[PDB]
């Protein structure tokens, strides 16, 4: 029972270049509008030693609109729920793989985040906090063999110009017999929206929506 207004909780732990850290939210968002925004506290870790910005993705699809003629997987996919794995390539070796398992109590989802990255470079803009948004990304889902996979080529914008790359691979895993979709894209916006001095507390915009290839 996908409502127009859904609860989030989440709890992740983590580690960057062996430095642990764990962070919990709360929010809401609207799964038929593509909207959704939580808040996010630093519960272990803190002041965290490395750009938030590389996280942000971490903290769910059904919170992206889907247009009729295009198949659903996301919402197809509650109660029950579904889980992701991802790996992050950054262009300079920096290397992040995250997991969410998402499953609902009522009208709110709860994820259990794991995030952890190394090779990062002491003098990169992840380490250093350099980092400034996340430019807008075009998701590319399709379906090999029997699962539901999503690349991406994504670009975060530094501070004093510049990009910064990051090549993404997920593999979504539903937990429950669900209709597979054809091939398609998800255009992406995510914005933090404000943050204390050291990112102990942040509020995190995200907007998506599903268009055909």
């Amino acid at each position: 029972v996908i409502k127009p207004d859904m609860k989030i909780k989440l709890r992740m732990e983590g580690a960057v270049n062996g430095h642990p850290f764990a962070i919990e939210g709360v929010g809401l968002g609207k799964p038929f509008e593509g909207k959704q925004s939580m808040d996010l506290k630093v519960k272990e870790g803190g002041p965290l030693p490395f750009a938030y910005d590389i996280l942000t993705m971490a903290f769910n699809r059904v919170f992206a609109k889907y247009p009729e003629n295009i198949v659903d997987y996301f919402k197809q996919s509650f109660p029950e729920g579904y889980s992701w794995e991802r790996s992050m390539i950054y262009e300079d070796g920096g290397i992040c793989i995250a997991t969410n398992d998402i499953t609902l109590d009522g009208d709110c989802y709860i994820y259990e985040i794991r995030f952890d990255g190394v090779n990062f470079p002491a003098n990169g803009p992840v380490m250093q906090k350099r980092t400034v948004k996340w430019e807008p990304s075009t998701e590319k889902l399709y379906v090999r063999d029997g699962v539901l996979k999503s690349d991406g080529n994504y670009a975060l914008s530094l501070e004093g110009g510049g990009h910064y790359r990051c090549d993404s691979k997920t593999t979504y895993k539903a937990k429950k017999v669900v209709q597979l979709p054809d091939y398609h894209d998800v255009v992406h916006h995510i914005e933090i929206k404000s943050h204390d001095r050291d990112y102990s507390n942040v509020n995190l915009h995200e907007h998506a929506e599903a268009h055909s290839g």
